[PDB]
């Protein structure tokens, strides 16, 4: 599974990397302007598990299990 790895949150990153690793559900945090592109467990994929992990709360947390299914176009359109 494929998604979008950058070192820091972005509302633009172009990066691709092979998740696993204990992957399966990458999550596309985008909290307005400023956008979370990071590996995420479906386990943890809730509005608790991942607004806690990076200590945030306002957000859209979408985790998905396609091949880069996190890019900027994912919760918009």
């Amino acid at each position: 599974l494929q998604c979008y790895n950058c070192p820091n949150p972005t509302a633009d990153c172009k990066t691709a990397v092979n998740c696993s690793s204990d992957f399966d559900a990458c999550l596309i945090t985008k909290a307005g302007l400023q956008v979370y592109n990071k590996c995420w467990k479906f386990e943890h994929c809730n509005f608790n598990d991942v607004t806690t992990r990076l200590r945030e709360n306002e957000l859209t947390y979408y985790c998905c299990k396609k091949d880069l299914c996190n890019f900027n176009e994912q919760l918009e359109n």
